[PDB]
């Protein structure tokens, strides 16, 4: 609930949510160590075919413990307000589930 | 008014306002026998023929007494402020009423 | 000014700006006690073939004071800071205006 | 910096955006004494049909010292934050410029 | 954190959002020499009307030790809560890479 996390996370379910009216793919950095993945980076996408993920996004990624999604499709948004299962969620095209941060 | 239900319970207001403005279904995680129910759960749809409801949606309703409801067009949002009457309020192209929750 | 009615009226905003741009018509529970008439609820409809507001959205009317006013359709939408129009206001394609409450 | 009037300043770089990402023309209430011509009101517009502030739009203009300006297009929205040009921007399709006002 | 640099930055967020679902262009100044480079102003442009930034727009980028920048279409919006990497970015067609203010 800090700045400047806030307003990070808070853009994440703008894209969640953007990704999921639009059709727009996403990559997501998605930390392995929780499952869902809970994601960490996303990067909504208008252009760009099968050349997904834009060079800088992957650069901050790989450094990094999470793994890394490319060009995935988001037909659902998930929000839960009961407590073993608070928390939002997007899942994919093929049925994949992730938990978007919360700060 | 905490976090961070206020932002699960935004985030059911957001969703719940795209199903409504879009006419994407949403599947909710509902109480079943009172007026107005109360959704404790959302998720908003778009393509999604591989299941109404996504297994994380539908798993998530099983843990719980509420009750899940998928499919469901919404078609009016109602923003209330009279005194025993203030609320966020969504209709269903057949009827049904539920609370937005508010935290 | 505070929790939960500035919940309520931010969405009531919301729902104005979404009747403008979309056509969608709005049903208002509306104080005539004022000029222009302040907004005490407002349903935002898309529907179908619209039999009229959600009953659900009539009782609660019609237990206060307000007139119940629907189908309207908001052609015109404000926002004033002078120091007498200091408000919020929906103009109906008929001329109507109606002060969009605050809290 | 506080309430009401962030809410209506609030709308305001609302309804300009509403307006540039839509090109429904808009109505302005502006006072010269500054340059950019500072926005005191604004009002988006619709189904206008031919165009034309509300008389409600107007009269409140008119007794202010401001200046009523009429059927003008937003085709440009700007977010600046260099020291001497703080602030936001709207920009219509015949070159003119004008300043929201902060709150 | 503060005000009012988090109404502009966050009215930057919007901008660069928008162009992103929109395909709309952007102009920018932003800093010259920067990896990535931090954007200090954004306009926003439906058209094209005249191609390019806005004579408002140009002259207060002239003024400061910035790089306007013209006509950049976005193409990815990355919200980041990374350690090494957090803040909000675009990219451009050009795979050029903006940081965006916060405040």
């Amino acid at each position: 609930k800090d700045y400047p996390d806030n307003v990070m996370t808070a853009e994440m379910r703008k894209i969640a949510m953007a990704a999921v009216l639009s059709g727009m793919r996403v990559n997501m950095c998605a930390s392995p160590a929780s499952s869902p993945n809970v994601i960490w980076a996303i990067e909504l996408e208008a252009e760009g075919s099968g050349s997904g993920a834009s060079q800088f996004f992957k650069d901050n990624c790989n450094r990094t413990t999470a793994s890394l999604v490319e060009g995935v499709e988001l037909t659902k948004y998930i929000s839960d307000i009961n407590n073993n299962t608070d928390g939002m969620y997007v899942v994919s095209s093929t049925g994949g589930v992730w938990r978007i941060s919360r700060a």
